């Protein structure tokens, strides 16, 4: 309980930015201007959860272990505002729910997750990764598998676990556009690899670049990965990249409808028709049902649905 602040820091990758706060005694990373509240957390090195709401004498996050903090503190709430203003949505849950993150988890940790009730980032081991938290990207797919855990319930193995962590880079990349700083179709390009230029985990325009499948046929059948759920995600993002952009891919040619009818159809698809077991031949399904819903049976929206999935094999 305290009164609603706006503190200044700088983040990960080095910009100031607002961030809004609570202070009681000390200033908090709390926000309360949206829903039931955005709270950051510190982890401390270690791996108990939450840790310690983050607690700041002056309300100046410019130290270097503030900059995770900082991060998924503002990009959680620049999420919660996609979903709010785009799709009417109110949080992950519908209902405002509280979002939890907890930085500094573990040392060197190489990643960041969804534990089923708040969002965890690593601060990387500094060569393969900085600060997951300072990807919008990846703090926006952290968020997104709380929406779709609430909503479909995608199983996280085999296609509908791939369908899973796709709807993540697909709305973690739309919220990239949202904020619009320098948007890609690329997934953790900001915090991935410090030593290497022009990279990233993995690619939506050309799943293929980092070894993943783009087409159904190049499908991984085997057990790593949860039956390949970050690999086999790659034949759904090209395929909503397709959607958006457009192109000629193993020679059936797309019309792109544009990044906003991708989100609501794929957000329509995810909030009323797939379920905890969809494969990739039920998303076609949903995916030409909703954009029906949205724009007609006879629209060229529906017509590039179908020719996206085509292209893919799907
Ligand atoms: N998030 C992906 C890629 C990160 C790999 C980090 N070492 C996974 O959990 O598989
Ligand atoms: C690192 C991040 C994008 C995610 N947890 C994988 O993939
Ligand atoms: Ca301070
Ligand atoms: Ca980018
Ligand atoms: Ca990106
Ligand atoms: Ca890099
Ligand atoms: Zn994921």
């Amino acid at each position: 309980t305290g009164t609603s602040t706006v503190g200044v820091g700088r983040g990960v990758l080095g910009d100031q930015k607002n961030i809004n706060t609570t202070y009681s005694t000390y200033y908090y990373l709390q926000d309360n201007t949206r829903g039931d509240g955005i709270f950051t957390y510190d982890a401390k090195y270690r791996t108990t959860l939450p840790g310690s709401l983050w607690a700041d004498a002056d309300n100046q996050f410019f130290a270097s272990y503030d900059a995770p903090a900082v991060d998924a503190h503002y990009y959680a709430g620049v999420t919660y505002d996609y979903y709010k203003n785009v799709h009417n949505r109110l949080s992950y849950d519908g209902n405002n729910a509280a979002i939890r993150s907890s930085v500094h988890y573990s040392q060197g940790y190489n990643n960041a997750f969804w534990n089923g009730s708040e969002m965890v980032y690593g601060d990387g081991d500094g060569q393969t990764f900085i600060p997951l938290s300072g990807g919008i990207d990846v703090v926006a797919h952290e968020l997104t598998h709380a929406v779709t855990d609430y909503t479909a319930g995608l199983i996280y193995q085999n296609e509908s676990g791939a369908i899973n962590e796709a709807i993540s880079d697909i709305f973690g990349t739309l919220v990239e556009f949202y904020a619009n700083k320098n948007p890609d179709w690329e997934i953790g390009e900001d915090v991935y690899t410090p030593g290497i230029s022009g990279d990233s985990l993995r690619s939506m325009s050309d799943p293929a670049k980092y070894g993943d499948p783009d087409h159904y046929s190049k499908r991984y059948t085997g057990t790593q990965d949860n039956g390949g759920v970050h690999i086999n995600s790659g034949i759904i993002n090209k395929a909503a990249y397709l959607i958006s952009q457009g192109g000629t891919h193993y020679g059936v040619s797309v019309v792109g409808i544009g990044r906003d009818k991708l989100g609501k159809i794929f957000y329509r698809a995810l909030t009323q028709y797939l379920t905890p077991t969809s494969n990739f031949s039920q998303l076609r399904a949903a995916a030409v049902q909703s954009a029906t819903d949205l724009y007609g049976s006879t629209s060229q929206e529906v017509a590039s649905v179908k020719q996206a999935f085509d292209a893919v094999g799907v």
